[PDB]
């Protein structure tokens, strides 16, 4: 089997992607965060806490026939952005793109922290990291992808988001249309239960590449690019008037300002974000101070590669015995 759904910027910034997804019977659409981050399919509810829903499509399971509460299951889960979200456990009948698993754990959330509240257009999450991480108590679950793994044509998912575009998320095949050049693969760590990877350097604008080792997780649900200090530094300093900001909470520049493209390398093998991806615009309504796209991960723990660097690739999430990822030009 194979899947195919197109996955949609949330605002005009790319903060986040949207992808329909078919829950239950009838089939409930609710418009999901797929997060290669996270392990967790959690949903906005007929559960949840009133105040807590502000314009979500919400999951009914009493109106599912193939619902069933997964007795005595709770989760519970904190990202990194300090968002939570708690609740029970259904399992149903879940379908991405035409792909089907059924009894599917569906994480139905009784509380959400204010970010989630506040964003009317993610009714929840979609984890695609690895089933270790999930949070579901006492009886851990697996995810959407590592359920529907076995009958797929091949073990694989791929995400190809778009700059200010809708995007595509496949599972089972790898669209050859749908990337340039070729796909160069690279090892993965699962030992942090993310899809852990080694870049092999990067470049700023037209300079010379850098050849270092930076290890880095392939996370969806996370907007920007983060990278160790000293790269993030070396960039921001090609751009005029940048600077770091702790009361805004990062880097920032003119929005006057022609940012320079970034580099990464993958293997012997380059991907170039342009410098227009790495622009999130004024840090507040008719500011002239703009957000920058890449910030520094120093006391995050961790370098993640989210949407701003996903975006410029096709990427192969190989579910593998040996899991890998690939990064193809488009």
């Amino acid at each position: 089997s194979t899947g195919s759904a197109t996955t949609t910027p949330i605002d005009s910034l790319d903060d986040a992607y949207i992808t329909p997804v078919q829950i239950g019977t009838p089939a409930q659409t609710l418009n999901l965060d797929f997060d290669t981050g996270s392990s967790d399919l959690w949903v906005f509810s007929s559960e949840t806490t009133a105040s807590e829903v502000d314009g979500q499509t919400i999951y009914t399971p009493s109106k599912s026939t193939t619902a069933k509460l997964l007795s005595g299951a709770t989760w519970s889960i904190s990202y990194g952005d300090g968002s939570s979200s708690s609740g029970d456990v259904y399992t149903d009948t879940v379908s991405v793109g035409g792909l089907t698993v059924t009894g599917q754990a569906v994480e139905s959330a009784k509380k959400v922290s204010s970010s989630f509240t506040e964003d009317s257009t993610i009714d929840g999450l979609l984890g695609l990291a690895f089933s270790t991480l999930n949070t579901v108590s006492p009886t851990q679950q697996k995810t959407f992808f590592d359920n529907a793994k076995a009958s797929l044509d091949s073990p694989v998912f791929t995400a190809d988001l778009g700059y200010h575009a809708p995007g595509t998320y496949n599972f089972g095949f790898i669209d050859t249309t749908a990337y340039t050049g070729s796909i160069t693969y690279t090892a993965v760590s699962t030992k942090q239960g993310f899809w852990e990877w080694t870049s092999t350097g990067y470049a700023v604008g037209s300079g010379t590449f850098k050849s270092t080792s930076i290890d880095g997780i392939a996370d969806t649900g996370t907007t920007l690019l983060y990278l160790p200090a000293t790269v993030v530094s070396a960039y921001w300093a090609q751009v005029s008037g940048a600077k770091s900001s702790s009361s805004v909470g990062g880097y920032v520049f003119p929005c006057s300002a022609t940012l320079p493209s970034f580099t990464f390398g993958v293997g012997s093998a380059r991907i170039v974000i342009p410098g227009d991806y790495i622009d999130f615009g004024p840090i507040s309504t008719g500011s002239s101070s703009c957000f920058g796209g890449i910030q520094s991960s120093a006391g995050i723990g961790i370098n993640i590669f989210g949407d701003v660097a996903l975006k410029a690739a096709f990427v192969v999430f190989n579910g593998a015995t040996t899991p890998t990822l690939g990064f193809a030009s488009k």
